[PDB]
């Protein structure tokens, strides 16, 4: 349970287009070996129930947000079929995540991101919304709440690993 594929796209879909674009916003100077989406039945259900209740709560809120999280070759096994589980940081912009310290080059110059669907819903600077009401928590922590660069998620099923970007220098 819990199983996954892993799908292999095309340069030439528009699918790959798209999440390249946005990689390159901030990583033209990478060259993309490939990127891969991760298809994860049960992680998917899961993130969607999620949202799904999350989306009921916070209103007029757009909960979902397409973040980076860079990630050493050793890990890309445990995150397809785990997901980001026991908190986890994303980027808003790819040449954060490109940093080596978070996807180290593997013996072959090697580096890995993911591009992650991740449940943002409201967030601040796991705390609460009203000290009073200690139950109902904000969804995610960020490091500016009105210009951000990264949010911090906690919960499990809450960030979806979509894509995985494999690139080098
Ligand atoms: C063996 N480990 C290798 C390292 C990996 C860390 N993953 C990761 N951490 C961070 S902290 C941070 C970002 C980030 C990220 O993208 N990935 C991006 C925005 C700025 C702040 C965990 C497993």
């Amino acid at each position: 349970q819990q199983n996954f594929c892993v799908v292999e796209l095309l340069p030439s879909d528009p699918e790959y287009n798209t999440v390249a674009s946005k990689f390159n916003q901030t990583c033209s100077h990478f060259r993309i070996e490939k990127i891969e989406r991760i298809q994860n039945p049960d992680l998917w259900n899961s993130y969607q129930a999620k949202k799904k209740t999350m989306d009921a709560k916070n209103g007029q809120t757009m909960n979902e947000k397409q973040l980076f999280h860079g990630t050493d070759a050793g890990s890309v096994p445990h995150v397809n079929r785990n997901g980001f589980n026991r908190g986890t940081y994303f980027a808003v912009n790819a040449n954060y995540s490109a940093n080596d310290t978070y996807s180290r080059p593997d013996a072959n110059g090697r580096k890995h991101v993911y591009y992650v669907r991740v449940l943002t819903g409201i967030y601040t600077h796991p705390p609460s919304k009203n000290p009073q009401n200690p139950t109902d928590l904000y969804d995610t922590v960020t490091d500016n709440v009105h210009h951000p660069s990264l949010f911090v998620a906690f919960y499990d099923y809450q960030a979806y690993p979509e894509y995985l970007i494999t690139f080098r220098k």
